[PDB]
């Protein structure tokens, strides 16, 4: 029948709740393809995943395949304009990214449903005939440098590369994947390399159809999608590349029984234990590493972590199999350390080996396998519908590992019980096979070695044989038991029939002094799941830095106390989130609705009768202390956002104020605060999902009754429901606040042009403006001017007020970044004047689609309502209202707006700038306007005191 297609392949197994339709196939040139038809979708999407990545970089050009990934976006033969692809997505409500791992390069986009073909045609050109323009290459090489720079002082990245640096140095594993200006420009020039050629050469060599999978998701039929994919992808050449394989483990004998002592950037204490294992991927139908992961990483009674945490040695643990590449994997067990734990690392590892030994002694357990199989089956059956862009990206990666027919199920379904494989993996978790890393600031000064790409400081030792031998003779230890049946496993999936009184938006079904209950029975998704959100108000949670600290610790203590019991709930797809806010606390319980009341009842009950174990108190207080200190090591752009938040909010305690007040938090003082906090509250709740009104009222009243029974709670008075205001900046003012980041050698800037209170029309002026400037801000400040990797723009909403912000992290100083942004704003007014009426309407259409995009799953719909409730705007039909209004706007409206509120000589410009300086300070380019001298903020309190505050926004 069809020369262009090798194979069609059978029905693709899907959940029976999945109304989308699917066709797998294989093109003549080798491309594995999944087509997904969703006739209701708002965005379409596609992804392409090439089975090549940085493990295949040339040894003399670290980061080449990552760099290539950047360059594919910057023009092809059919679409030579550098930003054709970006701007097309932007004008049709889409977005795109890409990533490169050791074996893959993965490219995906979404777009408005009726412009799939447009988007896909541009996308296909990436794989056919990229330009790699010489001038683009010179520019983009900075963005890749900047990306690396952002990672340099991050502990996760450093450990990630330290591991690669300590295996076999001639194994591809040890390569440097990101690349930087040095590896991608400086040194190749020094060595006579034409990088445009090396990119042409690599693309030509590795971008072979036989190494590619594609997924496309759209409203079209399967037949129409098929024709489409054949049309744009049959022409990719098959150069028949063998798939790279790495049968030899980068950790050989010389790499085993080694100890590493590493100095962190942040003040953290961790121990990483690693064993090399073979590639388990081919055993996916039984998944022996998941079985052992489930056991070793367990957190219930009888578990490894239970005992380490009781000895006061660790607070958290992670264990299980870790991806390597084709040919090798790892098995890891990593824990954080208390100060005691740091001195007992040897005993910790013995306990690990005792627990593994217990697994050997009891042997593989079919009922445990049975449990995971069941959980996986229920999860698969009732999986949330995914956002298109993530779904295609994720399936494109897995098309390389699974038969077409299984790609949806493979990662979920379990079919084979394999005590042999389990035994075989257990036989590698042995002291003679072990690598041990200790990350601690106590190693400062004591190290003698330095990792080349990140500068990490470490020491490497043989673990002494006395130590191996002691671990090899690990007896059983009776504190360690396998877990018992998981009683939280759900079994009731009945979907309650939709009630006669069901509304499309949440309804206020209870409005008392104690509690305000918003409710909606799910009428869209029909999965046996529910979301229960509660905001608890207490003035005592933020009355001062000390109380804030206590609110925090109280909740951390509570979570830590519930963990053993909650963990079973989590494996059963039932979880919770519990945190202190500047208003009091937030509690959310999400998941299968079956056993939800039980978990929820337990939490409130513990909350109200809580008894603190003081060793837990002391460990958590110390972790929190480190945690506040560690803020100093966050990125300059985060610092900028943090300072602006502190400047524009009526009330806010700084981390310094918090750390200072922390020494005063005693056990006595915390026991006193808890009943104080719970004595008067107000509760506002959204209960949303597979539940009825009457079950909702029941749950609300149960939460209330428990607080009353156990903590005597009474109502707050309507007047004590303080929501905080934003600072109101003067017409034509400009304020700068400046700080130094002490760890990172970039600077950060945030610029905020405050506009006015939120409301239908102020909202849409800002949003439309943001839409129009979005891609060009990126295209100009990043792609042309190459000011940094991080370059953001868009609305700021806080405390009912709003405005336009830019964020940039750069090597260049902030005074300079200011001026490039102002230069950019002029370029924007000129281009709004110059654009066609129709280009104008496309932006409207594009924002329109963004706003009207239906939530694909329960919790996305909850989040939307929840934001209407926490903001106290309660505007559930906001998207229709605001989109109706948006369709009436014109170029004259936006030009006016820009001229009123935004332009440099705007009558109502209100500008504030946070400059975060790098670790050590004290052309083709458009003209930047002359700026006024700013008012430099010296003291955040004086500043606020000296300014009006805005009203709060009226409801409805
Ligand atoms: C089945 O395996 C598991 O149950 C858990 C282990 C665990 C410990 N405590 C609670 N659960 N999860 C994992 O092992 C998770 N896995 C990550 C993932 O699921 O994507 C990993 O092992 C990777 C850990 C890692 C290493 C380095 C940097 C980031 C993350
Ligand atoms: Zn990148």
């Amino acid at each position: 029948n069809n020369p262009a297609i090798k194979r069609i392949g059978n029905h693709i197994t899907k959940s029976p709740e999945d109304k989308r339709e699917y066709r797998g196939l294989e093109l003549a040139n080798g491309i594995k393809v999944l087509l997904i038809s969703d006739p209701t979708t708002d965005k379409s999407s596609a992804a392409l995943d090439v089975h090549i990545g940085s493990l295949s970089d040339p040894p003399n050009i670290a980061g080449l395949s990552h760099f290539l990934q950047h360059m594919l976006f910057l023009g092809t033969k059919k679409y030579p304009k550098e930003n054709e692809y970006s701007q097309f997505l932007s004008e049709h409500a889409g977005s795109s990214n890409a990533f490169t791992s050791g074996e893959h390069t993965n490219y995906y986009f979404d777009v408005s449903h009726e412009h799939l073909e447009g988007a896909l045609d541009r996308f296909a050109q990436f794989f056919l005939s990229p330009l790699f323009d010489e001038s683009a290459k010179d520019r983009e090489v900075n963005a890749v440098d900047s990306e690396h720079e952002k990672n340099v002082m991050n502990d996760a990245w450093r450990l990630f590369q330290l591991e690669k640096a300590t295996g076999n140095p001639k194994h591809p594993f040890s390569k440097f994947g990101t690349g930087n200006k040095y590896t991608l420009e400086t040194r190749p020039n020094q060595e006579g390399i034409d990088v445009r050629q090396e990119l042409l050469k690599f693309h030509s060599a590795y971008y072979s159809s036989n190494l590619m999978a594609v997924v496309v998701l759209g409203r079209e039929s399967l037949d129409d999608l098929t024709n489409l994919v054949v049309k744009l992808f049959s022409e990719v050449e098959n150069k028949n590349v063998p798939l790279p394989e790495f049968p030899e483990h980068p950790f050989q004998e010389e790499h085993l029984k080694q100890l590493y002592k590493i100095v962190p950037i942040k003040d953290i204490r961790n121990l990483y234990v690693t064993f090399p294992i073979p590639d388990l991927q081919k055993y996916y139908k039984s998944n022996p590493g998941h079985y052992l992961g489930h056991l070793i990483g367990h957190e219930g009674p009888g578990s490894l972590l239970s005992e380490l945490k009781s000895k006061g040695w660790v607070n958290t643990l992670v264990g299980g199999q870790k991806e390597g590449a084709r040919g090798f994997m790892f098995f890891i067990i990593n824990v954080d350390l208390t100060e005691e734990g740091l001195l007992h690392v040897e005993d910790i590892i013995l306990h690990m080996f005792q627990y593994i030994q217990k697994l050997r002694a009891e042997g593989p357990q079919e009922w445990v396998f049975q449990e995971l199989k069941d959980l996986n089956a229920v999860a698969f059956r009732f999986k949330d519908k995914e956002r298109p862009r993530g779904y295609t990206s994720k399936i494109a990666g897995i098309l390389h590992y699974y038969p077409l027919e299984e790609v949806l199920t493979a990662e979920y379904l379990l079919e084979e019980f394999r005590p042999d494989l389990i035994e075989m993996v257990l036989d590698k978790l042995r002291p003679e096979n072990v690598r041990v890393a200790i990350v601690s600031k106590s190693f400062e000064g004591k190290t003698d070695r330095t990792e080349e790409w990140y500068g990490t400081q470490y020491k490497q030792e043989a673990i002494p044989d006395e130590v191996i031998k002691k671990w090899q003779n690990a007896d059983l230890n009776g504190k360690f038991k396998l877990p018992t049946k998981n009683e939280f496993i759900p079994t009731n999936f009945e979907i309650l029939p939709l009630e006669k009184e069901a509304t499309p938006y949440p309804a206020l079904i209870k409005d008392t002094a104690m509690s305000k209950l918003w409710f909606k029975q799910d009428d869209k998704f029909f999965l046996p799941k529910a979301n229960l959100n509660f905001e608890f108000f207490s003035p005592f949670a933020y009355v001062d830095p000390l109380h804030s600290n206590m609110a925090y610790l109280y909740l951390e203590l509570l979570k830590d106390s519930l963990n053993e019991y909650a963990y079973a709930a989590e494996l059963a797809g039932l979880s919770y989130d519990l945190q202190n806010t500047i208003y009091g606390m937030y509690l959310s319980v999400k998941g299968y609705n079956d056993k939800q009341p039980i978990l929820l009842k337990k939490i409130i009950e513990k909350m109200a009768t809580f008894e603190i174990d003081e060793k837990r108190f002391e460990i958590i207080k110390e972790a929190y202390m480190r945690s506040l200190n560690n803020f100093r090591a966050e990125q300059p752009h985060q610092h900028a956002m943090y300072y602006l938040r502190l400047l524009m909010t009526e009330v806010a305690w700084t981390k310094d104020e918090l750390k200072e007040a922390l020494d005063d938090v005693t056990l006595p003082r915390l026991k006193a605060f808890i009943p104080q906090l719970l004595s008067r509250l107000h509760i506002e709740a959204l209960l949303h999902g597979n539940i009825t009104k009457q079950a909702a009222l029941g749950i609300m009243q149960m939460v209330e009754d428990t607080l009353i029974e156990h903590a005597h709670t009474k109502p707050l008075l309507p007047s004590q429901l303080v929501r905080y205001r934003e600072v109101q900046l003067p017409d034509r003012g400009w304020f700068v606040y400046q700080q130094r980041n002490e760890v990172h050698n970039n600077s950060g800037i945030e610029i905020y042009y405050q506009t006015d209170m939120q409301s239908t029309s102020e909202n849409m002026f800002l949003e439309l403006f943001a839409q129009i400037i979005s891609e060009p801000a990126f295209n100009t400040l990043r792609t042309k001017e190459q000011l940094g990797y991080i370059v953001f723009s868009g609305p700021r909403r806080a405390n009912g007020i709003q405005g336009l912000r830019f964020i940039i992290q750069s090597e260049k100083p902030p005074h300079y970044l200011e001026s490039r942004v102002e230069a950019f704003l002029i370029t924007m007014e000129k281009s709004i004047e110059d654009m066609t009426e129709e280009a104008f309407q496309k932006h409207i259409q594009a924002l329109a689609i963004r706003r009207l995009d239906k939530p694909k799953k329960l919790s996305a719909e909850s989040a939307k309502y929840w934001g209407e409730i926490i903001s106290q705007q309660y505007n559930f039909d906001r998207d229709n209202t605001e989109v109706a209004y948006l369709k009436t706007l014109t170029k004259e409206d936006i030009i006016k707006f820009y001229k009123e509120m935004l332009a440099v000589d705007a009558p109502r410009r209100h500008k504030v700038s946070v400059h975060v300086l790098a670790r050590e300070m004290d052309i083709n380019l458009s003209q930047a306007p002359a700026l006024p001298q700013p008012e430099v903020i010296q003291n955040m309190t004086e500043f606020k005191r000296g300014l009006p505050l805005f009203p709060l926004v009226k409801p409805h």
